[PDB]
């Protein structure tokens, strides 16, 4: 796999309602601090994204949220770095 530059995260397999005050509320209260977040409810794709101020949190949240049970639903959580090109 490629390396990654940032703190952010995101999740799969998620079709529930948890808007990001939702997914906010769930990761500071399950120890994880973010600074920024957003979700995808236009479509029913079921996909979220959360980011962290440390890598610390990010590491830790996505080894404590990957492969979950929520709503009869398995949510899993995987970074993704799309950095600019070379030009």
């Amino acid at each position: 796999k490629l390396p990654a530059k940032r703190y952010r995260i995101t999740m799969k397999n998620l079709p529930e309602g948890c808007s990001w005050q939702d997914l906010k509320d769930l990761a500071r209260e399950n120890s994880l601090e973010t600074t920024f977040s957003s979700v995808n409810t236009r479509d029913f794709d079921g996909t979220g994204a959360l980011e962290f101020p440390s890598e610390e949190i990010l590491v830790e949240a996505l080894e404590r949220l990957n492969n979950i049970e929520f709503r009869g639903s398995v949510i899993t959580v995987e970074r993704d770095d799309n950095p600019p090109p070379i030009r």
